[PDB]
């Protein structure tokens, strides 16, 4: 049952050409924000939309096909949970102090010295980050663990990256 | 004349902390483009903006400081006579065929997988690109090319990174 209604969701989500598109994305992304008052946002902008797409679009078509957007959108799911569960003061918003609890929750260990970057990077001028600001994070760090991942075949913590390799992995992200 | 100039457009927009948030960013640039009914655009947003701050951000202030602010102005100021002057066809946008001559331009030379990877992610769906997509994807470029260069001072064309070091260098929306 659940199989049939994803496929079904999937189908009129991509429409005429098949794909998810950083348009379609965004749109459904959106619809799913109205629903849930308890998630602040300012809403999902396309150009997040574009970078979360190409980072996702392994096979290089531009759009997401059906395991590609699969993959995401359970990915999203588990951590639209995490988002609201750890949410302790009811923000809507995952603060400096709640941040670290979350990440760990969705399988992400990081160190002060990493937390402090990404609160840098996608949270406000107090330190709170808003639903689409923390999905688009996840969504980047879980593909830089799995890209990091591929890369390190012989298991030594430690990966080589050449030129070509670096610019695919940074620009089309 | 004009170094005092710039040193009064930088006080005058950084303001309190004297240096430049993605908020302060943002809209200078989109005061740039309203001066400039030649670039089409649909404005700069606030996510590619912080993007472009994180990216600038050497010492880690979260913000822009003066040196750091300039270095990024004076990129944009050449990128944009580059646009410009690369939109033989007058329509305000680089398309497919305009864009190699510009990146080129900029000193940029890229083979055709990653050109393809750049239009996908930055240019509309006729091959397109409008200025403030044109300007995210340079800044980042040159950014990416920057910090793969200082960690291979000898010209190896690869680079060697534990996890902790690859997320600092690929954690940027
Ligand atoms: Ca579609
Ligand atoms: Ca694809
Ligand atoms: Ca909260
Ligand atoms: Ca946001
Ligand atoms: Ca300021
Ligand atoms: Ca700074
Ligand atoms: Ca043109
Ligand atoms: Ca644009």
């Amino acid at each position: 049952e659940e199989v049939r209604q994803f496929r079904r969701l999937f189908a009129q989500l991509a429409g005429d050409d098949m794909e998810v598109s950083a348009t379609e994305l965004m749109n459904i992304l959106n619809k799913v924000v109205t629903r849930h008052p308890d998630l602040k946002t300012d809403g999902f902008g396309i150009d997040t939309c574009r970078s979360m797409v190409a980072v996702m679009d392994s096979d290089t078509t531009g759009k997401l096909g059906f395991e590609e957007f699969k993959y995401l959108w359970n990915n999203i799911k588990r951590w639209q949970a995490i988002y609201k569960q750890f949410d302790t003061d009811r923000s809507g918003t995952i603060c400096s102090s709640e941040l670290p609890g979350a990440f760990e929750a969705a399988g992400f260990h990081l160190n002060e010295h990493l937390y402090n970057m990404i609160i840098r990077r996608y949270s406000d001028e107090s330190g709170n980050m808003d639903f689409d600001n923390f999905i688009s994070c996840l969504v980047r760090l879980d593909a830089m663990f799995r890209a990091f991942k591929s890369l390190d075949k012989d298991g030594t913590g430690q990966i080589q990256v050449n030129i070509q390799e670096w610019l695919q992995l940074t620009m089309y992200s």
